C-alpha cells in the first residue's frame, strides 16, 4: 500500500474548498507538482462504501475532458483521503470576470459552452456534480483565453454536504428543488448552470433572499422573472435557454446536451453590446460573498486558536518537566507533533518534515514556551486575518474605510448571522449612532460574535 508523503511533499496551502483544504503538492522523485484535497474522515460522513468509492476514483482517473480537472491519484490512510490532481493557476471565473473592460453575451455563451461540454461528458459516464458554483469554475491559466475546469465532480455523491455555515456559504442559489426534495438526477447540474447564466447575463441571483432559508423557499417555489432593467440590453435567444434550464420539473427540463444545441449557444459562439450594468452587479455580488465568507472563516480559525492555544500551552506545560517557563528546540518540535497527533493533521503539516520546518520559521521569529505559543498560533491565523482585511477593503469599493449599516445587514445575511444578534454587536461597537463601521470595528464585532 502506498503513503501520500512518501510520494508528495507540501508546498504552498491554496485554500479551503468543498470537503477539504487544498494543497500545492510535489512529486519527491518527479518534481511534479500537483493540488491535493485534503479529506478529513472525522469533520466529513461517507453516503457510500469504500468499494462504491473506489470505483468511482478509478473512473475518474481513466475520464478526459478539457473543461473537467484532471485525477491522477487517490490515497486513503487512517483520517484522511487524498485526491491527487493538476494544478490550475488561473483562479476562480468570476474573479477573472470582475477585472474585465467589457464583458458581452459572446463572453457568457463561452464560457456557457465550456460548463456544459464538461457537464455533458460527466453525464455520459453517469456522474452528477450536484453541488455546482461559481467557484467549481477554476481557469486553467492567467491567460485571457484560458479553458474552465471544474473542479469537484464526483463528491457529493459520496460524501455528506457539510451543515456548517461556514462551508454552506453561497450554496443556496444554486440547488436545484429537486435535491432539496431528494429525488434527483443529472438535470440538477443544468439547473445550476442555468442559474449561472442567469448571473452572468445579470449580475444578480434568480433567487434571492435575506438569509439561507429565504434563499432557499423562493428556490423551492421555483419563480423568477427577467424584470431587472439590464435584461433589457439582453436577446431574446439567451433568456429563452435559461427558461428551459429553469425549469421545474425535471423531466421536462432541458438536458446539458441539447442546451449545447440551442440557438443562443449556437449564435454567440459563432455587433454586440457590452452588458456594464451586468459587470458592477456581479463585482458587487462577489464582494459580497467574499467578505462574508472571510468574515466566517476568520471566526473559525479565532475559536481553532483558543482552542490549540489552550492545548499546547497544556503540553509545554507537562513537557516542562522542571518548570522554569523554556525550552529547547526538541521539545517545541515533539510537543508541536503531540498538538497535531491529538486534534488532527494541519494542512502545512502533512508529515514530520514539515513541523520540523514550521518550528525552524517560528524559532528564526523569537530571536520561553508561551512566546512561541504566541507566534506560532499567530502563524496558523495569518491568512484568515489577512483574508478579511483583503476582502473588507475589496468590498469597500469607493475606499472610505467604513461599511454601512444596510451593507452589514446584507454581509451578515449572507453569513446567515441571526439579524436580531448582529445589531445588538453593532449597538455596543457603534455607540456614536454613525450607522457605519471601519475595519477594526468590523473585526471587533466579529470578535463579540464568537465568544470574544
Ligand atoms: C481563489 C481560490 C481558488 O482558486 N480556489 C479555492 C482554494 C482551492 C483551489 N483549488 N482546488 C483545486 C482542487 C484540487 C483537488 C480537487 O480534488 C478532486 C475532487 C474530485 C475529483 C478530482 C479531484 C478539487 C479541487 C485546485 C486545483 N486543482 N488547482 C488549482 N486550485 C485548486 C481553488
Amino acid at each position: 500500500t502506498a503513503i501520500f508523503s512518501d510520494r508528495y511533499k507540501g508546498q504552498r496551502v491554496l485554500g479551503k474548498g468543498s470537503f477539504g483544504e487544498v494543497i500545492l503538492c510535489k512529486d519527491k522523485i518527479t518534481g511534479q507538482e500537483c493540488a491535493v484535497k485534503v479529506i478529513s474522515k472525522r469533520q466529513v460522513k461517507q453516503k457510500t462504501d469504500k468499494e462504491s468509492l473506489l470505483r468511482e476514483v478509478q473512473l475518474l482517473k481513466q475520464l478526459d475532458h478539457p473543461n473537467i480537472m484532471k485525477l491522477y491519484e487517490f490515497f486513503e490512510d487512517k483520517g484522511y483521503f487524498y485526491l491527487v490532481g493538476e494544478v490550475y493557476t488561473g483562479g476562480e471565473l468570476f474573479d477573472e470576470i470582475i477585472s474585465r473592460k467589457r464583458f458581452s453575451e459572446v463572453d457568457a455563451a463561452r464560457i456557457i459552452r465550456q460548463v456544459l461540454s464538461g457537464i455533458t461528458y460527466m453525464h455520459k459516464n453517469k456522474i452528477v456534480h450536484r453541488d455546482l458554483k461559481p467557484e467549481n469554475l477554476l481557469l486553467e491559466s492567467k491567460s485571457k483565453d484560458a479553458n474552465i475546469r471544474i473542479i469537484d465532480f464526483g463528491l457529493s455523491t459520496h460524501f455528506e454536504a457539510s451543515k456548517k455555515m461556514k462551508d454552506k456559504i453561497g450554496t443556496a442559489y444554486y440547488i436545484a428543488p429537486e435535491v432539496l426534495h431528494g429525488t434527483y438526477d443529472e438535470k440538477c447540474d443544468v439547473w445550476s448552470t442555468g442559474v449561472i447564466l442567469y448571473i452572468l447575463l445579470s449580475g444578480c441571483p434568480p433567487f434571492n433572499g435575506a438569509n439561507e432559508y429565504d434563499i432557499l423557499k423562493k428556490v423551492e417555489k421555483g419563480k423568477y422573472t427577467f424584470e431587472l432593467p439590464q435584461w433589457k440590453k439582453v436577446s431574446e435567444s439567451a433568456k429563452d435557454l435559461i427558461r428551459k434550464m429553469l425549469t421545474y420539473v425535471p423531466s421536462m427540463r432541458i438536458s446539458a446536451r441539447d442546451a449545447l444545441d440551442h440557438e443562443w449557444i449556437q449564435t454567440y459562439t459563432k455587433d454586440v453590446p457590452s452588458l456594464d450594468n451586468a459587470i458592477l452587479n456581479i463585482r458587487q455580488f462577489q464582494g459580497t460573498q467574499k467578505l462574508a465568507q472571510a468574515a466566517l472563516l476568520y471566526m473559525g480559525s479565532k475559536l481553532t486558536s483558543q482552542d490549540e492555544t489552550k492545548e499546547l500551552t497544556a503540553i509545554f506545560h507537562k513537557m516542562d518537566k522542571n518548570g522554569d517557563g523554556q525550552l529547547d528546540r526538541a521539545e517545541l518540535i515533539e510537543g508541536y507533533k503531540e498538538l497535531m497527533r491529538m486534534k488532527g493533521q494541519d494542512a502545512s503539516m502533512l508529515d514530520a518534515s514539515a513541523v520540523e520546518h514550521e518550528v525552524d520559521q517560528v524559532l528564526d521569529a523569537v530571536d520561553e514556551y508561551s512566546e512561541f505559543v504566541t507566534v506560532a498560533m499567530d502563524r496558523k491565523t495569518l491568512l484568515s486575518r489577512e483574508r478579511l482585511e483583503r476582502a473588507f477593503r475589496m468590498f469597500d469599493s469607493d475606499n472610505s474605510g467604513k461599511i454601512s449599516s444596510t451593507e452589514l445587514a446584507t454581509i451578515f445575511g449572507v453569513s446567515d448571522v441571526d439579524s436580531e444578534t448582529w445589531k445588538s454587536v453593532l449597538s455596543e461597537v457603534d455607540k456614536n449612532n454613525d450607522g457605519e463601521v471601519d475595519f477594526d470595528e468590523f473585526q471587533q464585532m466579529l470578535l463579540k460574535l464568537c465568544g470574544n
